[PDB]
């Protein structure tokens, strides 16, 4: 069995390699990159996403999101308090400004040490969830507006069409800005993309072990778990590494920069945080493989999780059972 251990693999490919893109996907597994949970893939040396990022401060985040922080510093939840719209360089301003701003640091871990002790003591605002891309037209190979899409793949693999899109978003980050524990919808892959800026810290547990995350989270948050089966799928929950070493939850860690692709792998749990000013362009995506966690995939129907149109369908064709329930947390 490749990577018994579960860490956390980095791929160089080639130019040539970088053409095809499920190819690659399907390489990395076949090296056991998928036991890990996440990957990193570095571009080779002649590939950009776009020519510059000199023109990007009028895009619009029309809803920002300040992250408030309940709890104990290795154990809390955030809300997400709506904020009025903003410009990219309006933002991009506020993350420099001294309120909101990077510490001086000495390097990566010294970063990471402050976030943990810190992180509940301030309420950075994210621009998070915001449809676009920033990969130019041009750009062929690992352009995230451009891959096959979740609904050609089940229809490739199960012979249903369905309805549904699946196109990118735009994150734009700043200190101490915070993604929780979680895997994706439907426990789908995701392919993260940091165009620019400060770095992103990633936590995450294989996917062989993310039933032990989910029962420390239901010990750690236990009103929370009596209201929800799969509150997790909220996104609010952190747990700090210090917490999962205390508990004994296998998990890994890795930095990613400006420049460098990350892909989570079906049921692979991930929280993590960003450095300072940076923006990131993410997507779900499906291979054969990721059919069967689909089928298997929890749900939340608590009213909570609330998700997009395009979940619909695959629910209602991977887990039939499940469909009115679900819907009824939808509506
Ligand atoms: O970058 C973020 O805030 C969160 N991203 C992801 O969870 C992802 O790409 O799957
Ligand atoms: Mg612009
Ligand atoms: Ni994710
Ligand atoms: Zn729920």
């Amino acid at each position: 069995a490749q990577n018994p251990n579960c860490n956390i693999m980095i791929f160089h490919p080639t130019k040539e390699e970088f053409n095809d893109f499920d190819k690659y996907i399907a390489y990395m597994e076949s090296q056991g990159a998928h036991r890990a949970g996440l990957a990193k893939i570095i571009p080779p040396k002649e590939w950009k996403a776009r020519e510059t990022y000199d023109n990007i401060s009028e895009i619009l985040i029309a809803t920002p999101l300040q992250q408030v922080a309940s709890g104990r510093a290795g154990v809390f939840t955030q809300y997400h308090k709506k904020k009025k719209a903003m410009t990219v360089g309006e933002y991009r301003h506020l993350a420099n400004s001294k309120k909101y701003q990077t510490p001086p640091h000495q390097n990566f871990e010294d970063l990471e040490r402050k976030y943990w002790k810190n992180r509940i003591y301030n309420s950075p605002i994210y621009g998070a969830d915001i449809s676009g891309s920033l990969f130019d037209e041009n750009t062929k190979q690992w352009n995230l507006g451009h891959l096959g899409t979740i609904q050609d793949l089940l229809e490739k693999e199960c012979g249903v069409v369905i309805e549904g899109v699946n196109t990118p978003y735009l994150y734009f980050g700043m200190w101490k800005t915070t993604f929780a524990w979680h895997t994706e919808d439907m426990d789908l892959y995701s392919i993260n993309y940091l165009h620019l800026g400060e770095p992103k810290t990633w936590y995450v547990v294989p996917p062989e072990h993310g039933q032990r995350l989910e029962r420390l989270a239901r010990e750690l948050f236990p009103g929370s778990s009596r209201g929800c089966g799969a509150f997790l799928r909220h996104k609010v929950a952190l747990i700090s590494p210090t917490v999962l070493k205390e508990n004994g939850i296998p998990f890994n860690r890795i930095t990613q920069e400006a420049g460098e692709f990350m892909v989570t792998f079906p049921y692979g749990y991930h929280a993590g945080f960003n450095h300072g000013f940076n923006c990131a362009e993410a997507i779900n995506f499906a291979t054969p493989r990721w059919i069967d966690y689909g089928k298997m995939a929890s749900q939340c129907s608590c009213g909570e999780a609330r998700v997009t149109f395009s979940m619909d369908a695959f629910v209602r064709i991977l887990q039939p059972e499940r469909y009115d329930l679900w819907k009824r947390g939808q509506d």
